[PDB]
Order: structure tokens, then sequence, then C-alpha cells
């Protein structure tokens, strides 16, 4: 009788738990965010560059078109008729920044054959080809490179490449006639050339009805072959924390957690103490001390976040300046991130205490003597599933979007076994070896080699039923 | 001989009810219908704001988008050349309502950090920030609030929230000229602003050809955050019934089934008092009592509508004024739910008498041995299923439509189950946890989870065979 | 020995006929002939009404619309710069034909309540209500009632009715000059008012290049609600058989066809004479029975269609009226799908002697002992397929286009099962009873009831392979 | 001991042949080359045929469309402001060349019955109807037939038809003004009329910054049946080699490859002359000698193009003439296609040394043991998967798109299995087949034939088990 009662003591314990972490994530969490989002994205990339253009900034295809955007759709969402709400309430945070990062003249090496018709050629970006020298005019921060320490920049994960955070930059105006000078006087000294390879946008606002900040982050790289690759970044922060009950109730159930941590940090440490040799022997100890971990990482994330706070502080003392809320908004997403992670895993620990009657552990032990067949046949198929990938890879790779890297042929081939096609492109692509890759891809995975987990399964289910019926 | 007389007698009689609730119900659908509809909302929704413009309704995107299409298309569709028969058999039945839904200022509090910048803050709606005090000119009823109860009006589900009957209205006109002034009045006073919250839309017209109403709610939210969210409504309506031949068919049906109803009523009663100690045990009496109350509701619910025809005799005497068919389409809508769900569940109970020889009585076992393991292997799948869902919630929560609300989050992966993917806008959401949640999801739940219900129901359908073979 | 080389002898003779076969139903077919249609449609659906319009006939919308397109695209489409060629390639032949179906004023009761505010109404399109009477100027065959016999007409099935194939009908001219003044005669009388139910325009052309006919049919309905739905038709067609060589090769691939299929006939005469009781005790039988019947039906249809060449002889004669090729078109449309249906069951017919060693008659033996129960199942499954089908058009009946009729639930619930889902629509038309219909549907019938036929196939497989290893 | 050591040292010289064919066929790829061919790509098809036109290269519809093209797009595109770069950054080599395919009028016959309305009829493309003589004003090579010799061309494997090399042809110029000018003067002379069945747009540009060149092709095709069928082809090219280090590493890279095929074909020379009789009895041998054969396949073609870098060096000596760089791209195509397979065999070679317990075992025995039997199903699912296509064929081949010829049938079948549906357009085609023939294929295949894969593995994969566990 005390294995009964002390399981359900723990069952409850846990309940208290689940119910505390999934307070604080919804807590963390409304509808008002989305359309927030929703608003902001839509006026700053669907909204036409100009009223006889069709392009977005979502649809960008060359240099010409980003300075239209810069000095046409971008200028019409900023500024709303001293101080700009971009909607009529979302206030505009300071001044907008833009920067660039250049590459040097002579970066690569021409072939001997060609020095003759062509003489000037720049690398692909890297740290290594990075230009640090001054150009155009060189009156300026614009025309002088700051290195990221200066700047306080940080690196950007692009599409094609990662950023640093230096590079030429200058600081916009509060009205949209000084914006406007400035960026027509940037295009008037050719501030973007054959040596820029990347442009940022940052700017954040402030809704003061829901008290939500929004950074925002417009990235165009030009690439070495020609053309712009446009991508966006929409972040909404809760740097203000207290304003409302429901942010102390939430404050409580934040310390609640703490509490909660901790104590089953102790719990675990303990049982490590003494079986540590084959502590790891049981999945559901595996799962604990990942729970922890997980935990313990957002809790160190979040105090360190709640720190930072001091740079709105800095804002707020002279606003003629650009709010540096870029380090938040990473923060802030790690924390989502893991936040996220902590709550699937600690929804997944319900199934320790699953086992009701006998069906449900008829469940869990098909599933347990299940693990080790599986394991061993998704090696076999993830052999064959790389190298259908590999082929897709190189077959389609320059021609086709979904297979343009390696790692975006895997989610391709899962959509396209789930049912999600676009042969039509690969059709296209390759007339002899597309077709015969769909054909051969779908039969031999869909039609025969999926069915083997399910025959594992099923033997496993049986042999697991005829067993436990004793 | 006996059992098997019975049981064909009472088959005769089910399939007499389920013919006779077959014809009713498929009597109270036509073809017709569904082009009234389609080209209503393709008169009102889907033609541009103006020739100029290229938003429509379901395309708004701010406040000037609102006014452009209530000065512009929606006049377009309302009157066609003192009576208006919207294409040229629609006659529009009195005149229109616009009401406006509001909030007070200050019914959110600003950080004391910012209160030096922001004076005024509105809270998302709220009966607690409701605004109940006049504005503007403050001259007749679209400047003064008017409680739900005084207006007639009732509560409805809006997307982002759920409003009250209440708020400031005006009745336009019978022509575009003063329909025209009036809208014009309003824009020039400066009736939405910034504590408007939600505006709505009422008109309803008449069919002489089918002798059909259509109710139509036309709804505009106005965020917090700013920009609009569109929405509509078109609900046919079958005021006046017995017109023709076929309608007193389908009155003589109706009676037909209320005689079935109520012999059915008598029927479970009995059984219930003879057999107390059985009855709830068995799966097709908790049917029968399913069947039966559904049915009852139904027939009260139609009984509540007839009696509510006196609104439209109170339109008719004064046409000059605004007909008030929300009710009526609210209980027609309620009312078809419940037969729809009544009409299924009939046709369920024909499993009673499926059993003609060994074949379907072996099927049948087999579903009914399998039930326990199936709903018990339904709570394992479906708490990781919930899991998965709320990660992606506060994954995606904020950026991806899909993912905009906890329920939307189980349909979505339901989709995404079947094949209907979205891939693209969740791997720009998150470019690391994206494709994680993507491809994990996919492998645990299609290749491996989802073959467990195979396995119960192929090991039960063998040992079930077994079993009766002998 | 005896019973392997005469089934030898007979696997080589049908083999000799399924290769005729498929020589002549791949002779009768060209990719020529998708690019023709193709580009017709292209010119006459595809091109926007006007240069300054949008709509499409693919997108009318109104009488207005049909107006601009007949007085627009139309006559673009139609004369190319006395002898028109659609192309630089199709010849017109004849002249076009205009014609439209009418009901009378009356043909329904307004309800009692409503006399004083609507005086006329126009019933559906039925030959009931069908309108015969001379209207407007009454100068010539537009404003007169003209017979289906007198018109050489016949029966055309729409989207929302069946109409016939009379009405009043106008033969335009052959110059572009001449048809537009008299589209704007008719416009100018008011051809198309109230009473307009169905319109039709037809008209066929040539191409001596690859000796094909091209019969159009465009027909646009006015439903009682308002608004059009238009629809088309393009049928090419081989009137003029022998040519060329290859047609020749044709004609005798044809008529040892007929002596195959008389073969076949005798030799399944004499097998029924012999064993009438049983011949259908075997489904090979059948097989052969529906084969040669489909045959002999092809034939006949066949030959009426040579004998009906006699109208292309009319119109030679006399090129400046109207070339009736609407029942020629019918008649190949009917002999494709016949053939094509024929050559299907041949193709399945080659089971027969698949049975080459053991491995093979296993699989057939588990296909044979397996339909027993997979039909029982298939009547189980079907109930609740068809109970949920009932359900879906009841509730989404008249708001989405996918569940418009009772016939389109069932193929929207094919496309659901296999992964193809428009939820969005689902969801907005019912925001409560959508997302359950889908849930629960996409759970019982995905999850666990497709598993079913599984489950019986594998259980009849395991029993075969035991019991045939002895 | 013996043999696992082997084992050993075999496994660890195939990851070593391993990696460096995966480190060869990466490095011959980067993502900085599916952007070329995207920007030349969206430059060339995606941009309008002009500012007022909305057609572009990808929906051109007539001759009208193709001029405006050529005189429009096409040169915007190429020009760009002695020495053109199609972006700022890829150089224009040389000039552009058209060319055009023709056919002589009175290559068909016309019936007799029309022969007094229609006096000229050109057939489709084949080289028997090939046109070789001069037209128009007979001035030039435009006007004159080149055969495909002495234009240095080759055979193109069009959409509706394989076009040969020869044609006539001009070469455009330098400049804009020029081939502007040219382009006029072909256009006022007729260059195009009824005989036209072809044209050909080619022209090559290098970039300097990645050192890649890029072959482009356009082809529009002129049907017998009017109209037009664009199509389009982007290739890059590394023609120049050894330039940066890399460039060595995978020099040095290929010189080991060619070791480890030449000491590969030692070693399976030496197991078949001693196992000649039986040397094919084991499915690794054939995978060993198809690798060979495929890698000694490349490495030949790769040496025949290395050799055929003297083309670029004739361009090289006079850059006001065409490069034809045509063979080339083709070479380079087979290359990535063979190297491609050649990857993907070598992958699933790694299966050999896959049986490291007695899991691995069992399933590779198990997949061994269903060949037998999932060869047969497969046939006998083939077969009425072959009789589906071709009534698919039949009855839609001329209407819809997806079933315009019997190989598009085959792939349509696959996506349709999977999920991926038009169902809208086969309804269209057909109103009573087209539901007909989706529903009883999705039902006879997806719902009962697709199983019996999955039974046959079930059985044998139990089998196996039981076999083995003892
Ligand atoms: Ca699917």
């Amino acid at each position: 009788e005390k294995y009964l009662k002390s399981v359900l003591r723990e069952l409850v314990t846990y309940l208290l738990f689940l119910i505390v972490l999934c307070i604080l994530t919804y807590g963390m969490m409304s509808s008002n965010v989305y359309y927030y989002t929703r608003m902001m994205s839509q006026l700053f990339l669907d909204t036409p560059v100009s009223k006889t253009e069709k392009t977005n900034f979502k649809t960008l295809s060359s240099m010409e078109d980003f300075w239209k955007f810069t000095e046409g759709s971008l200028l019409d969402g900023l500024y709303w008729k001293n101080r700009s709400f971009i909607f009529y309430e979302n206030l505009l945070l300071g001044v907008p920044r833009i920067r660039q990062l250049r590459v040097r003249n002579g970066s690569c090496s021409i072939p001997q054959d060609l020095r003759d018709e062509i003489k000037e050629c720049y690398d692909v970006y890297s740290v290594s080809s990075e230009d640090r020298a001054p150009f155009g005019p060189r009156n300026g921060t614009a025309w002088i490179y700051t290195s990221e320490k200066d700047l306080n920049g940080s690196s950007h994960w692009g599409i094609i490449a990662t950023y640093s955070g230096a590079g030429y930059y200058l600081d916009l105006s509060r009205t949209r006639e000084e914006t406007a000078a400035q960026v027509a006087s940037l295009k008037k000294n050719v501030w973007l050339d054959r040596g820029t390879r990347a442009t940022f946008i940052d700017f954040s606002v402030y809704n003061a009805n829901i008290n939500l900040f929004c950074v925002v982050r417009l990235l165009v790289e030009f690439p070495a072959t020609g053309g712009v690759i446009p991508s966006w970044q929409f972040q909404p922060l809760k740097l203000i924390r207290y304003v409302t009950t429901f942010d102390f109730f939430l404050a409580a159930c934040e310390i609640i957690f703490c509490f909660f941590i901790f104590y089953y940090v102790v719990e675990e440490i303990l049982e490590i103490r003494i079986h540590k040799l084959h502590y790891f022997r049981s999945f559901w100890n595996c799962l604990d001390v990942v729970i922890v971990v997980l935990s313990v990482v957002a809790i160190g994330i979040n105090i360190y976040r709640t720190s930072n706070v001091e740079v709105l502080l800095q804002f707020l003392e002279d606003q003629n300046t650009f709010p540096n809320f870029e380090h938040l908004a990473y923060w802030q997403i790690q924390f989502n991130n893991i936040a996220a992670v902590t709550v699937f895993f600690v929804w997944i620990k319900l199934f320790k205490f699953i086992n009701f009657n006998r069906t449900m552990s008829q469940l869990s032990t098909t599933m347990s003597r299940c693990a080790k067949d599986l394991f061993g046949f998704a090696i076999m198929f993830f052999i064959i599933f790389l190298a259908y990938a590999q082929l897709a890879y190189l077959v389609f790779g320059t021609q086709v979007d979904d297979f343009s890297t390696s790692q975006e042929c895997i989610f391709t081939q899962f959509r396209i076994i789930l049912g999600d096609i676009n042969f039509a492109e690969i059709e296209e692509a390759n007339r002899v070896l597309g077709p015969i890759y769909f054909t051969t891809f779908v039969f031999f995975m869909f039609f025969i080699l999926l069915n083997m987990f399910l025959a594992i399964i099923n033997d496993t289910y049986s042999e697991v039923k005829s067993d436990l019926a004793q």
C-alpha cells in the first residue's frame, strides 16, 4: 500500500508542477501578439514599393528595387502624421539604422585567360574578404568602417552567409523629411555598388495598449552572382514586466516554478549520488535530468535577460538615438525556444503514471520492447533516405528551390512522403531523371520500406499480448 | 422464429423512420441555396472597394479601407436602379444598420517609465472597459450608447473577442443618395477613432422566385494593436413555409416524424423502467437516448422558431425600419446543426440490423472487442499529440497563422498528418526549431505511433476470427 | 500437358487481341489533339473580356459581363483577318449560333404577405415553366419559340438543370462587322431579361494540317437567384477518316478487331449453351460477357457514327449556314468512353494467365479468398462514410463549394482521406461543427476504420500461405 | 576472426572511398550556383514582355507575343549599360544566335472534300517534312538553309517533337541598337510564318566572381494547331577548373578516386575470373559491377569533356562571334547525372557491412526473403495500375494537362496515390467517368491493393523472426 500512496503523491506533485508550468507558458502568450506582428509585417512587406510598381520587399530583385523601397514604402510605413506611430497605436522608438557589409575588390583571382576583359572581381562575403577601408565622400559613419565592438553589434545568420556586426552604418532621423534627405544623399553618392554583400534596416516600436515592444530587422543580401535575397524578422518583446495584476500572478507562478526546480534538483542529485553507475540505465532518469537541466538553463537565461533591461533605461534618457534591442530579442527567442522544449518534455513525463490498468501496461510494454528493432530499421531506412537525398541534391540542386541545399532535400523528401509534392518543377528540371527519381522514391519508400516499421510493431504487439496473457 | 420476425418488424419501422427523416432533411436543402449565398458573397466581399483600388472587403487593412468600402462597394451592391433588387430579384428589406462598439480612454495603465511620451491607452475590448458615454456632436443614436435590451440585440462570437449587442448605431436610408450622405456625415465627424473595437453592418434581402430570405452580417474588428480583421456571414432563411405543394408534403412528413419521435420516447421510457439495471450497460440504448433527446431538442427549437415569425409581421407593417432577423438566423443555424447531428446518429443506428451473416457478425465482434485497447492507446497517442501542439503554439504562435491559437495547432497537426502542409512558413518562422519540430513530428507520429492502432486492430481481428471459426 | 498447351494457345490469341486493341486506341489518340483544345480554350475563355476589364468567360458574374464578352472577346477570337481562321490554321466553319431558354412570368406563386411589393416571379427552369410565346420586336427567329424537333437540337446536361434543345435562336454572320451589328441589335432590344435561364454559343472549326474538327459549346446559366454560371466544352472530332496510310492501317486493325469480336461472341455463346445454369458462377465468364457486350456496343456506335457523316455533306453544299455537329460530338464522346472502358476491362483479363508459378497462385488465392469479408466491411465502412457525407451536406451545403451537392460530398471526403483538404473554408463556414466534423472524420476514418481492410487482408494472406505450404 | 578482420579492412577501405566520393560530389556543388540560375531565369522568363503587357516568356500564346518578347524583354535582359553584363557581374560572351526550323507547304494532303477552300497545309515537324529552300529576300544566313554539320549543331528533345541542329539562323550583334535593328528587319520581312515549327535563342554569360559560365537556351515551338509552347534551359558550367586551392584539392581527390576505381576494377575482375558461372548469383557482385561501370563511364565522360575545352579557346581568339557551348553543357549534364547515380549506388553498398548484430541480420533476412513475393505482387499491382493509366489517357487525354501523354498518366496516378490531386479538372473534363475513375482508383488502390505489399512484408517478418529466434 505504501508504493501506491507514494506513486499517488508523486503524481499529485507532478500534476501541480505541470499546471504551474502550463499557466506560465500560456501567460507568456496571447492572441494579441500574433496580429501585432501580422499587421507590422503586412505593412512593411506586402505594400507595393510604390503606387506604379508591383514588387514589394518580399519580391525585391535588384539594387534599384531596394532603393525604391527605402525611399518609398519604408518611409510610408515608418512615419505617420514630431512623434510617429507606425499605426495609430505603436510609437516609433527613437531612430532607425541602416548598415551595410562590404567586400574588397580583388578578394578573388580572375583566370589568366580572361584577365584582359575583366579587371575587378568581388568574392562571396567572408571575414577574410571583408572590406574595412573608407570610400565615397568619406564624410561620416556611413563611409567609414566601424568594428563590431564599437557598434555594439552581433552576428546574424543569413540565408547564404553568416554576417558580422560591423560595417558602415548611418543613423536616420525622427522625421520623414530628414530621413528622405539622408537616403537621397546616400543614393546620390552611390552607397551600394559592386562591393556590397548585405544591408540591414533596424527599428523598434512600442504598443502601450498591450505593453509590447516589436524589434524589426530587414536584411537584403547581394550575392556575388547579382540580384537580391530579401528577408525579415518581427520579434515582440515584454521588457516591462509588472504593470498589471496578471503580471504579479505570473511572477508568483515563476517563483513557485523556481522552488519546484530546486526541489527536483535536490531529489535527483540525492538518487544520483547512490545509483550513479546505473542511473542512466532507466529512460525516466534521463528524462528527469533533461527536464531539470533545461529548466535551470531557462532560469539562467531569464536572469541574464532581466538584467539586460538597462539598455532600455539608456534609450529612455535620450530618445534621439537608436535603441539597440537586438540582443534582448535574441535572448527572448532563445528563452522561448528553451521553455517550449521544457514544456514538451514535461508533458512526455506523464507516461510514468499512465499504467492505470492492464491495457496501459500492455501498450507501454509493447512500445518499450519494440525500441531495439525500431532503431535498427531506422538506421537502415535512413541510409537509403540519405542516399536519395544526396542524389536529389546532385540532380535538382541548381534548378529547384526545394533541393537548393543538402538539408532542404531531407525536408522536401519528408513532405513528398506525406503527400506535399511539386512534381512539375522536378520534371521540368530533369525530364528523364526527375520522373525516375520520383517514381522509384515513392515506390521503394511509401509502398515497401515504410511497412517494415509497422511489421515490427505488429509482431511485437502480438508477442507481448500473447506473453502477458499468462 | 419470433426473434427474427420481431427484428424484421423493427428493421422495417426504422427504415420507414430513416426514409422520412432523409426526406425531411433533403427537402430542407436545395442547390438553389448555395448559389444564392455565392452570388451575394461575390457581390459584397469580392468586388474591389473602388475602381482604382485593389483591396476588397476580404483584404481590408485599416480604417481608411473600411471607409472606402462603406462609401464604395457597399453602396454599389446595396442599391440597384425607391426599391432595390440586389441583382434583379433580391428585394432589399427595410434599411441597413451600422453599429460600433467602443472602449474607454484609460481602461489600461501605461508604465510609469513611458508616461511622459504616451498619455492615452485603450485596452482590448471587454464588458468592463466598454465605453458608454456620448461623444462627437452628440446628435442622435450614432453618438449615444444604447444598451443591448433597448437595441434588441444579442452577443456575437467574433474572431478575437465576444461582443455584446449594445453600442452606437445608425439606421441608414432606403436610397443610395441618403445613405451616402449619412456615411459622409459620420466620416466627417470622426465616427471611428482610437476607441473603436468593432463595427457591424446588417441587412437582409428576399428572393420571391425561390422564397428565401438572406440575413447578412459584416463585422470588422479593430484590435488594440492596429489594423482591421474583416469577417462576414450570409445565412439564408425560410420564414414563409406553406406556399407550394412540396411545402405541405414536408409539413406532413414533419408531423409523421413527430409521431415517430413520440412513439420512440414512449418505448424508451418503458424499456428504461423495465430494464433499469441494464439500460446504460449497452451502447445501443445510449444511442437511442441520444437520438430521442436530439430529436426532442430539434422539435422544441422548431416550435420556438415558428412562434418567432412575428418579427416579419412587425417589419411588414412599416418597411422604412430595420428588419431584425438576427435571432431567426441564429436559431435556424442551431436547428440545422441539431438536425444534421440527428441525421448522422440515425444513420449509425443501422448497425443494429447489419448482422445478416457470419461475416458481418465477425466484423462487428472485432470492432467491439478492440475498443478497450483503442481507447487506451488513443489516450497515450493524444498525450504526445497535445505535447507537440503546445510546443508548436509556443514556438510558431506569434508568427504563423496556422498556429495562432491553441485550438488551431490541433487542426494544423491533423492536416499535417494527412499531408496538407505549409512547411515554408514553419521554416521561415524558426529556421532551427521549425525543421526539427516538423521532422520529429512526422517521424514519431506517421511512421511509428500511428501503426499501434493498426497492430491492435490486426491482432484483435485475428484472435476474433480464430475464436469464432470454431 | 493438355491444359498447359491450351492455356498457351489462348494466351497467344489474347495477346494478339490486346495488341490490336491497344494499337487502335493509341492510334485514335495523339499529342496534337491536347494542344488544339488547349489553345482554343485559352483563346476563348482565358482572354480578358476587354482591354480595361479583368473578368474572363470563366469569371462572368452578371448579364453585363456576358454582353461584354459577346461583343468583345468572342468576336476577337472568332474572326481573324471572307474566310476566318480562328488561328492561322483553324478555319471557321459556317456561322455561329446563339440560343436562349426562357421561363414564363408567374410560373411561381408569391406569398400573399408580399404580393403588394412583388408582382413578377420567375421559377427555376423546367419543361413546365418554359416560355413559348413571342416577345420583343417579334422580328425573326430570335423572338419566336422554335421547338426542339424543328431546331434539330438535343438536351444538354447543365450545372444546375437539364435543358432542352428548343428556344429562341439567331444565326450569326460570316464577318465580324455583321455579327457585331446583330449582337448590338439584340442587346438594344433587351434580348436577355428576367425570364432568361440559359444561353448557348455554338460553332466549329477545322484544322487541315492535322485533319481534325473542334465543336465548341459555351453555356451561361442564369439562376433564379441572380448571377451567371459559365461553362464550356471543346470536343475534337475526326469526321474524315481515310486520308493517310496510318488511317488505312487503323481501318485494317478495326476490321481485325471485328473479326476477333465475332469469334469471341461465338465462343462465349457456345460455352453458355452448355453451362448456362452455372455460367455466371465464375468471375472470368462475367468478365468475358462484359467485354463482348461493350465491344459490340462500341461497334454499333461506330456504325451509327459513320452513317452520320451526312451532316458534313449537307454543310459542304452551302457554307453560309450553321454546321450542326453537336450529335456527332456527343456520339464521339460516348464512343471514346465505351472504348476506354473496354480497353480497361481487356487489360484486367490478363490476370487469367498470370498464374505462372506458386507465388502468383498464392497471391491470386489470397485475393479471391479475401473478397467475401472485404465486401462486408465495404458495406460497413460506407454506411458511416455516407452518414458523414450527409452530415457534411446538411452543415456546409449552402456555404462551401466542395459540399454544394450530395455527390460532391462523397468526392470531397475521398479527397480529404487522401490528403487534399481545404480546412480553411470548412472552419469559416462553421466554427464549431466544422472542426468537430473534420477531426472526428479524420480520426474514425483514417486512424481506425481504414485499418480493418488491412487487418482482413493480412489475416487472409497469412492463412492462405500457411494452408498452401502443404 | 578471419572473416571479421577482413570485413573490417574492407569496411575501412570502402569508408575512405565513400568519403572521397562525397567530397568530390559536394565540391562540384555550391549554394552560389542555385541563385545564379534563379536570377537569370527571373530576369529572362518572369520579366513582363513590356510595361503595358502582362504575358511573360512563360505565358507566350502567339507569334505576336514572341516578337514582342524578342524586341522587348529579351533585349532589356541581354544588354546592360561595348561590353554588356547581364547583371553587374555576368559578362555576356560574344553574340546571341536565333535559329528556326521550317516545314514545306504541301507536306500533308488535304481531303478532297475541302480542297476548294483550303489550298495549303503544313504537317507537324519531321525530318521528312523539313523545308530546305530559300525564302524571303534570300539575303544572308537567315533566309538560307544550313545543315547540321555546317552549323556545328545537335538535336534537341523538345516538348512535342525532337528537332535537328539545322535551320535558318542569324548571328545577332554586340549592342542593343544593332540587335534591335536586325530583329526589326527580320520581323518586317515576315521571318516567322505558317511554315515555322520551332525557334531557338542561345547565348552564354560568364561570372568572374565565382568562375562559372551559364549556357542559356530558349525554345518556342509552333504546333500545327496554332499557338506557341515556350520552354527554357539554364545550365552553369565550370569550364575553367584550376584557379583556387580548393580546385587543386578536388583534382587530388579525383586522382585518388581514379586510383580507387582501378583497384576495384582489378579486384572485381579477379573474382569474376574464378566465379564466372555463379558470379551474378549474388546481388552485391551485381552492385559492384554496376558501380565500376558507372564510375568508368563517368571517368571517360570527364576525359572527353576536359579535352573539349578547345571551344573556349576558339571563342577567346575572337569575341565578336557566337560561343558554341551547347555540347559542353550537354556533356556536363550527362556527367552530373551519372555521378549522382554513382553516388546513390555507392551509398546503397553500405548495407553489406550493416550486419552488426542479430537485429540487423534479422531485418536483412526479412528484406531478402520478401523480394520473391514482392516482385510478383508488383507485377500484379502494376498490371491494374497501367490499365487505369490507359483508361485515364483515353478519357482525359485531350482535356487535362496531367493526362496529356501516356507517361504523364503514370506520374499523375502516383501523385494521386500520395495525395496530390487536381480533382476539379478531372470532374470538369468528364462529369460521369471522371468521378467514377477517381473513386474506383482511390478505393481499389489505396484501400485494398496497397495493403498486399504490407501483408507480405508482415508475414515474412514474423516468419523470419520465429525461425531465427531458435
Ligand atoms: Ca497522404
